[PDB]
């Protein structure tokens, strides 16, 4: 088959929803070359899609693959509730263990792969439902610990700590959410969000002020996604009601609300142990997260692969093709 990338709309996949613990959840469905080894489900991140796996998708399934990459909660075609507990990372796995089972069969297992918000949510999925997680992998997010602490981002940075942070509070604010409204400021917010420059070297993004609305209006062709897949993005991006991006950035208004979950796990839960195959594919110019970011991350693993992959935080896209390579070198060992 073809193993290129996948174009906006490509017929060699399906485009479907399904009602998902009260919210209709849309995904991208591909079917394997030959017997079906196993199921993949794919977790997109921040400000990202369903079509961000667009490289491991047609990959993935000429492996022998199933794959079902779900555009997640806010996104897309998917619900956004005005609920903000729906958008916690417990409750996210939930919708991603329900959907997978909706495949394999509540008796069924599935290999998970996240990205960015999507890998927070795959530990969390192996954590909650280790029953269901046969294999997981996250590409840049490494693993955190379970919140035993909940103190508000603002007093964080202004403490100096997690400074690669503070564009959250931006994002969690009601600026960004404002301002990027219809598709003109999609086009100009996601040429910002995939490295296009302003005619001084502008940049529309940064890990410390978040989207720099004065910028976009000079902000140039994005060297990450070409004029169709930026389309792409809009246009999909548009399915949400305005302001189109609540749903997306609902993501970072739960810091609290998943303190209160693991809060509770740290005092009487089991604890952060993963015992089924793990990979951490580390991105060495992620700004956001940066490698060193996954440093004790081994002990939590009882069969963590590490690979790092010299690329931004668009690791999936911009090296595909190395992503798709130690994936599924790394998937044909786990599995034996
Ligand atoms: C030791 N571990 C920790 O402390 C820890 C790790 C993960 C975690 O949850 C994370 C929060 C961040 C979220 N992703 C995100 O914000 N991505 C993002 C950023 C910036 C962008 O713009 C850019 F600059 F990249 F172009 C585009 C996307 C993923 C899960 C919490 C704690």
């Amino acid at each position: 088959m073809d193993t290129s990338k996948l174009k906006p709309n490509d017929p060699r996949v399906k485009y479907e929803t399904k009602q998902i613990r009260g919210k209709t959840y849309s995904y991208i469905l591909g079917e394997p070359a030959g017997p079906k080894l196993e199921t993949v489900v794919l977790v997109h991140g921040w400000p990202d899609m369903a079509f961000g796996w667009r490289h491991q998708i047609p990959y993935l399934m000429s492996l022998g693959f199933q794959v079902v990459a779900p555009n997640m909660l806010g996104y897309a075609g998917t619900d956004a509730p005005r609920d903000l507990s729906q958008f916690t990372l417990k409750s996210v796995s939930a919708d991603i263990a329900e959907l997978a089972r909706s495949f394999v069969g509540q008796d069924g297992q599935i290999v998970l792969g996240g990205h960015d918000w999507g890998g927070a949510v795959v530990w969390r999925t192996a954590y909650y439902h280790p029953e269901l997680v046969k294999a997981v992998f996250s590409v840049c997010t490494p693993l955190h610990p379970l919140s035993a602490e909940y103190k508000p981002l603002e007093d964080i940075v202004a403490a100096g700590h997690m400074l690669n942070f503070k564009y959250q509070l931006q994002l969690k604010g009601p600026d960004v959410e404002a301002r990027i409204q219809g598709k003109d400021m999609l086009r100009r917010f996601f040429r910002a969000m995939f490295g296009g420059r302003g005619p001084n070297g502008e940049a529309g993004f940064s890990t410390s002020d978040g989207v720099h609305f004065d910028v976009l209006d000079k902000i140039g062709a994005p060297p990450l996604l070409d004029e169709q897949e930026l389309e792409y993005y809009v246009e999909q991006y548009a399915l949400q009601e305005a302001p189109e991006l609540r749903g997306p950035l609902n993501w970072y208004r739960t810091r609290e609300l998943n303190a209160k979950d693991e809060m509770d796990r740290a005092k009487n839960g089991p604890p952060l142990r993963f015992e089924m195959p793990a990979l951490f594919v580390a991105a060495s110019k992620d700004n956001a997260l940066p490698p060193a970011m996954s440093k004790g991350m081994d002990a939590f693993y009882k069969d963590l692969t590490r690979a790092e992959v010299d690329a931004t935080h668009w690791a999936l896209t911009q090296a595909g093709d190395e992503v798709n390579r130690v994936i599924g070198e790394w998937l044909n060992k786990a599995l034996g």
